[PDB]
């Protein structure tokens, strides 16, 4: 995992660290390690084919928008984190989940010419876990304040209005 991590900067590594800690808290260390590796693998591949120009920046638009939508809805729901129960926030969290499903599909479409079918399934499983409404509701109801959802959302919500990759 050394090289994959030196292929993304400190900012991204901190984002992935926050996600990984939350995943640890909601499931287990094995799933957290698998999801960290999967996120790194998908990211590294996308960046690789952007840089080699096998993928054009315009082709990324669909994923970009979807991700930002997802982030935005999480930000909206995070406004009520600690003052409303997750059941009262499903209408927001569902939209986040749906947005990430869109990102999932488009990432699959983006990487089909370059990923073996097993790694396409890896994309599906990774996005399905990270974008799961069950994951979100568990996070919004059952986390301690020390689990630092604030760090993740407060890092994500800076990116909702500007293209993620340009
Ligand atoms: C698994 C998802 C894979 C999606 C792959 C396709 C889309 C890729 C686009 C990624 C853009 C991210 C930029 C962010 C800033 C940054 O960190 O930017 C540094 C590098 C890129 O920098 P650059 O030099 O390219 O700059 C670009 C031009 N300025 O980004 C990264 O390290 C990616 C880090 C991603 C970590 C995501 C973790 C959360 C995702 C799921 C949400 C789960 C919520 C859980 C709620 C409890
Ligand atoms: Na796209």
């Amino acid at each position: 995992l050394s090289g994959l991590k030196k292929l993304i900067p400190e900012e991204g590594r901190e984002l992935i660290g926050s996600v990984k800690k939350i995943i640890k808290r909601v499931s287990n260390e094995e799933k957290a390690n698998e999801m960290e590796k999967n996120i790194l693998k998908i990211l590294i591949k996308v960046f690789f084919y952007i840089d080699s120009k096998a993928i054009q920046i315009g082709d990324l638009a669909k994923v970009d928008r979807a991700l930002r939508d997802g982030f935005n809805h999480l930000d909206r729901a995070f406004r009520y984190y600690g003052v409303k129960k997750a059941a009262d926030l499903v209408v927001i969290l569902e939209k986040a989940s749906t947005a990430l499903k869109e990102a999932e599909q488009e990432t699959v479409t983006l990487l089909t010419p370059f990923f073996r079918p097993h790694n396409i399934q890896l994309i599906r499983n990774t996005f399905a876990f990270l974008g799961s409404l069950d994951f979100f509701t568990k996070v919004w109801d059952d986390l301690e304040i020390e689990d630092d959802l604030f760090l993740l959302i407060s890092a994500l919500n800076k990116y909702t209005q500007i293209e993620l990759i340009y």
